[PDB]
């Protein structure tokens, strides 16, 4: 009775979420996420995921876009790119979903672990379950990043 994350419908995703914990191996450092705009995860037909979320890069406002696709394997999805394998799972909180995702830049291994989840506002409990995931992950060591929460992608100067 363990399971992953997609029994019929992720038991409903769907929503505007927000990063609350984002681990950055200390290989990449010079970009550096300095705010994170609510992760949109769309549901596509159940089949498919969707997530856009914008990112302050070093001051930049990077828009991701990624399609979790349904394989062979429930609680298993990838992109096209066929080396991106994200894995959706339910944190041991509420309103609280731990996101992870393996593959390679320039030719080097990357992944990284996000918690996401802000429903009830910032949860302790869902920080440990997500500090277990990337210490169960080995990346309760890295940069860990707990990008504020920004409606809008923007420096803040106001």
């Amino acid at each position: 009775h363990h399971l992953l994350a997609s029994d019929e419908e992720i038991q409903d995703v769907s929503g505007t979420w927000y990063l609350k914990a984002m681990t950055v191996d200390r290989e990449f450092p010079e970009m550096n996420l300095e705010s994170v705009t609510p992760m949109t995860l769309t549901t596509l037909e159940g089949g498919n995921l969707e997530a856009k979320v914008t990112m302050l890069i070093s001051g930049r406002c990077q828009e991701v876009k990624a399609v979790l696709e349904k394989t062979d394997e429930p609680g298993k999805y990838t992109a096209d790119g066929g080396k991106h394998v994200a894995y959706i799972i339910r944190s041991h909180v509420k309103d609280h979903y731990i996101f992870y995702s393996e593959g390679e830049l320039h030719g080097k291994p990357v992944r990284g672990v996000k918690l996401v989840g802000r429903d009830p506002k910032n949860n302790l409990e869902a920080l440990e379950d997500f500090e277990k995931a990337a210490g169960a992950r080995g990346l309760s060591t890295e940069s860990i990043l707990i990008p504020r929460q920004s409606e809008t992608c923007s420096p803040g100067s106001d």
